[PDB]
């Protein structure tokens, strides 16, 4: 009945690998607090891992001020990335609030798709040669 | 006196940080045994850490049939690549015993070196794909 007790089923589904039954609750977390900052996150990792890209990016474009503090650069260029609007995830990297390994990567991946390969080179040796 | 205590001994400085005693303590494992395969790889790799390139070049060179079965191969490119014999460094790692990792990431060095920058590329993202 509890909000915890709710938590501890998205982790059980997500260690599990059942990420629909994983959205199912996390919804159910969702008609508690509408802008649970944790919930929000956790859908669009789960409509990912669904293929859901274009709701999952309409998630995060619906909810920026409750986002703001925890910006999500990587799910939304890899939505972006995975829908093929690449020069849209190349925009969204380079505003990117904060650097990742995996968050590079795409940076990668993205200048590879727009034959930009000098730069693309650089981004894979940076990350190879830490 | 004893050869257990000197090999103690390597394995002291080596793992702790010095590396110029630790060849002196393998050339008094090597005075006893003349061609200890596991000596003479300690000495190429105390040489190379103290940047006596051509010296651990050498003890690879001459020791061909004592250190055969034994992937020297790495050491040998990084040593020609640190000698900045580059198409050298190219050709062993290109005849490589067997290939790993950190050969695969000399590769593209070498590559880079070359400026030969499109091959480069592809070993450095098949090195971040794995």
């Amino acid at each position: 009945v509890s909000v915890p007790a709710l938590w501890s089923e998205v982790n059980r589904y997500g260690q599990n690998g059942d990420f629909t039954r994983a959205l199912k609750t996390v919804n159910k977390i969702l008609q508690i607090n509408k802008d649970d900052v944790t919930a929000l996150h956790c859908k669009v990792v789960c409509l990912i891992q669904n293929g859901s890209f274009k709701e999952a990016l309409n998630v995060i474009n619906t909810h920026t001020k409750v986002l703001a503090n925890n910006s999500l650069s990587f799910e939304k260029a890899y939505c972006e990335y995975r829908l093929n609007r690449i020069e849209n995830a190349l925009k969204t990297i380079e505003s990117a609030n904060q650097q990742t390994d995996k968050l590079k990567e795409l940076y990668g991946q993205v200048l590879y798709r727009l034959e930009r390969y000098d730069e693309c080179l650089a981004v894979y040796r940076d990350l190879v040669r830490n």
